[PDB]
């Protein structure tokens, strides 16, 4: 029986991985017609897919760069249960696997990771993990803080064996209404074998900072209810970088990337400044 994506797509139609547990995962690539400058990995958030970054990805392929990116175990079109990691260090693995083929294919070229919310935290472990593989990072709103009453409930929780408000998601209500209908998308509420695995990447963030010396730009909202502003300014301050930017964004919420169109073309706009100056 052919393997097929949870939508029933038979992989063999479409471009997939498959990774160190035999699991395969969903691709996307954005080439540019002449030879690129630089590839870039593209890491999407909890309960999303890699096809929420078409846009930002089209932009990036327009300035020269390989875009490519993958659904991440249990999400959109990749295979595993929904929202389900064996441990959070398999994202890392797997995004070290996909970002190893590419500069296989593409030898010499910057790597740059681009990730939001928890591809965010997966980004900051990935580079951590290889400390001076990576050109850069872009982190939008990444996930670097966990409450101590939740870290404390989960944990209880957990020794015994709720959806998020798609309003604070973004101020732009198309894009909320977007979010709503996409089925590659999962509102339901966090498991706790999650929740665990999440606590998992914040602590290991905190442990990773100070040996995490690639350039990155840091992109938040100020009225972010998801992944609190103080993260971006405590990861501004612990990241050891030589080369780390912040923007804030005032009155924005978590989806910098589907915002109001004033923060939305900002966001576009910054990360093209971004990634232009290093790989000049």
């Amino acid at each position: 029986s052919p393997r097929r994506t949870p939508q029933s797509i038979p992989y063999q139609d479409l471009p997939h991985l498959v990774n160190a547990d035999g699991q395969y995962l969903f691709c996307r690539y954005w080439a540019p017609t002449g030879t690129p400058k630089a590839l870039i990995f593209v890491s999407h958030g909890a309960g999303e897919h890699s096809g929420r970054y078409e846009e930002l990805a089209r932009m990036l392929m327009g300035l020269d760069l390989l875009v490519f990116a993958h659904d991440h175990v249990g999400h959109g079109q990749s295979e595993g249960e929904r929202m389900v990691v064996s441990d959070f260090h398999v994202f890392v693995r797997d995004v070290l696997q996909h970002v190893d083929s590419m500069q296989k294919d593409y030898p010499g070229l910057p790597v740059f990771l681009l990730g939001h919310s928890m591809g965010g935290a997966i980004a900051i472990l990935t580079a951590a993990e290889r400390p001076g593989h990576f050109a850069g990072m872009v982190l939008i709103s990444p996930l670097v803080l966990a409450n101590p009453e939740s870290a404390t409930t989960f944990k209880v929780l957990a020794a015994k064996v709720g959806p998020i408000d798609s309003s604070v998601l973004s101020r732009n209500k198309t894009e909320v209404d977007i979010y709503n209908s996409d089925p590659l998308i999962c509102r339901a509420g966090l498991k706790v074998c999650f929740g665990i695995q999440l606590l998992n990447a914040v602590s290991r963030v905190e442990r990773a900072l100070p040996k995490l010396t690639v350039p990155f730009l840091l992109l938040q909202g100020s009225a972010d209810r998801l992944c609190d502003s103080k993260g971006a300014y405590l990861l501004m301050e612990l990241a050891k970088s030589q080369d780390k930017t912040l923007k804030i964004y005032e009155g924005a919420y978590h989806v910098l990337h589907k915002e109001l169109p004033e923060v939305t073309n900002s966001v576009f706009h910054e990360i093209n400044m971004w990634v232009s100056q290093r790989t000049a």
